[PDB]
């Protein structure tokens, strides 16, 4: 039908929004803390810790694969990356610091994103 091209259009074209949300989210670590997966070479009990792992580099490869139906899907993995971290490391350390910085800025960047979401359609 030419109602599921119509719709695919609209997941095309969030999937091209939310491109450019997570290219800005990204340029907030600088460091590239949040690049990537922890890994379980280094840290083999981490799965005993947090429950629901997340990274950057995993949220692009479901974005590619238009998996996100929506920004609130899309936020929620964020706030997994900020969570996560919050929980495994300690208050005084580099990457706690960090996560709280990349939630701070990243919530201007996530309130225009709704704005555009709602208004686009």
């Amino acid at each position: 039908s030419m109602e599921q091209v119509a719709m695919e259009l609209r997941l095309t074209e969030l999937t091209r929004l939310l491109r450019s949300v997570l290219d800005q989210l990204q340029d907030k670590d600088p460091a590239r803390i949040f690049a990537q997966p922890v890994s379980l070479k280094e840290v083999p009990d981490y799965l005993d810790h947090i429950k629901h792992p997340m990274d950057f580099a995993t949220m692009r490869k479901r974005l590619e694969a238009q998996g996100y139906k929506n920004l609130h899907e899309f936020e929620e993995d964020f706030d997994l990356i900020i969570d996560n971290c919050m929980k495994y490391n300690a208050r005084d350390t580099v990457f706690y610091r960090a996560a709280v910085r990349l939630r701070d800025q990243g919530g201007v960047v996530l309130r225009q994103a709704r704005r555009e979401v709602d208004s686009i359609g």
